[PDB]
């Protein structure tokens, strides 16, 4: 299956780091051959679950966020949308391509709600046939290519607003009182919560270890700074991620522009 | 565990290529914290098995092989040495550190032995507390680092002769009536016979795979261009490593000098 030839002496970017010194890839533009990765992906009949919590007002998000989808995630791959939900009754009839399924799961401090979530949830049978989970933000739209190149055992995503920080400029939890606390030298990236995944097992694992960190501050009458986005960025500290997506994948056009370094907007923050 | 925090607006490298098109780092000086790599990989207690061949007169190369690997290869780590030899006899008594160990091996067209050999080999129960195989030809001497930043489900090493090669100069096998053949317009890169590696099960499965299509070839009377290492090409084309290594780990000095993109020349070719 024919493709250019990869040039060993020409770098991928000049401009970013593309892998992380415990030899993750770091996913920019120029740094994969989707073709490569289409055929890799769909020999393995690769199944992908994504899912959304639409709560409360958060519901009018999800007609541009489905309707997006359908356009750039996955596309060619099975996909099945998993969309939590306190009004199941308001959730938009999109229509999907063929291969791809939807499911409303009716959702009942809330901070928790998210990972303890997706933790009881990632256990069920009735994921037997998915290989990777995802969890994204819902106020976003797509408006480029998401794919099977942010696959892997377990990934984060950068922090649009920290990815040029230093770690001393972390909003990471700093009380040691919390399970969320990093010391200020400590710290590879600033992951966001709005965008992270990896196979169900994996996925079990971070929410399972974020809910029962979580509780743990919740019995103690601590809070964490950022609350379970603080608890991510803990667990992939300790946990490291098998692959970082760039912030092409989580970004925000009106507070942020398109820099230089941005060659795709791939999911972007929907405004107000 | 405190070490510089990565650089995400800086790239590892600006002349070589540190990722591959389906996202596989390629490892060269630069690209990796060892210090972050070793606590991953001891805190599964990695096991790292060593095959290496010494037929005839190149048992007089395992003296110097065995010392340098002492100095240099997965210092720290769990270490087993398999030496397959027609003279278990002539094997030189090294003293190895702790956590290592030495197994003599006795062999009995013979351009089938390695991969039939190491197949066999790896299919053994005696091998199951060892995580991954690495197989290296013995006419080498380490000269600096070669450690777990290469381990991996599957990897291959790039030919030093070929790294700056494009495919149409790749000698691969391009006969069609052999299992090895790989078409003018097909090929990532060139990789070399005697620096490849991986899980013992993607060990096991490449190197029956290469002795199956060998054993196909010899009933159809073709032999392919360069033997084992056509079929070695022809099999991480098809099934592409998650780790490339540079060709920092496998060099001629006498051959090819100390090129600028080389940082460290780590494993190389002992001479005449
Ligand atoms: O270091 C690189 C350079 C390119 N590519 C990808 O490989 C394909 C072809 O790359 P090329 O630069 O040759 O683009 P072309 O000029 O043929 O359009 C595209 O999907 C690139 O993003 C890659 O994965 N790594
Ligand atoms: O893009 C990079 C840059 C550095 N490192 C490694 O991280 C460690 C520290 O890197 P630094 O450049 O900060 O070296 P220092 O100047 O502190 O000696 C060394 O093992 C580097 O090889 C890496 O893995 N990726």
């Amino acid at each position: 299956m024919v493709y250019p030839q990869p040039k060993v002496l020409t770098p991928s970017r000049k401009d970013v780091l593309v892998v992380t010194p415990w030899l993750a890839p770091i996913v920019w533009e120029g740094t994969f051959n989707i073709d490569i990765l289409n055929e890799q992906f769909r020999l393995q009949n690769t199944t992908i679950g994504l899912t959304v919590f639409a709560i409360k007002k958060y519901v009018a998000f999800l007609k541009l966020f489905l309707e997006t989808a359908e356009k750039h995630f996955m596309v060619g791959h099975r996909v099945h949308y998993y969309v939590f939900t306190d009004q199941p009754a308001a959730v938009p009839r999109v229509t999907l391509g063929t291969g791809r399924q939807l499911s409303v799961l009716e959702v009942g401090d809330v901070s928790m709600r998210r990972m303890e979530m997706i933790s009881d949830f990632s256990e069920r049978r009735f994921l037997s046939e998915v290989d990777y989970l995802v969890s994204v933000d819902v106020d976003m739209e797509f408006r480029d290519h998401v794919g099977v190149e942010i696959l892997t055992p377990l990934f984060g995503t950068l922090h649009p607003s920290f990815y040029g920080s230093s770690r001393e400029a972390f909003t990471y939890e700093r009380r040691p009182q919390s399970q969320a606390y990093i010391p200020k030298d400590e710290g590879d990236f600033y992951y966001m919560g709005a965008f992270f995944g990896g196979s169900v097992q994996e996925v079990q694992r971070l929410t399972r270890a974020c809910h029962q960190a979580m509780m743990v501050d919740q019995a103690n009458g601590i809070e964490a700074v950022w609350h379970d986005e603080s608890h991510l960025n803990k667990y992939l500290l300790r946990h490291k991620p098998t692959k970082v997506l760039s912030p092409e994948y989580l970004w925000d056009q009106q507070l942020l522009g398109w820099p230089a370094v941005l060659r795709k907007l791939r999911f972007t923050a929907v405004p107000k």
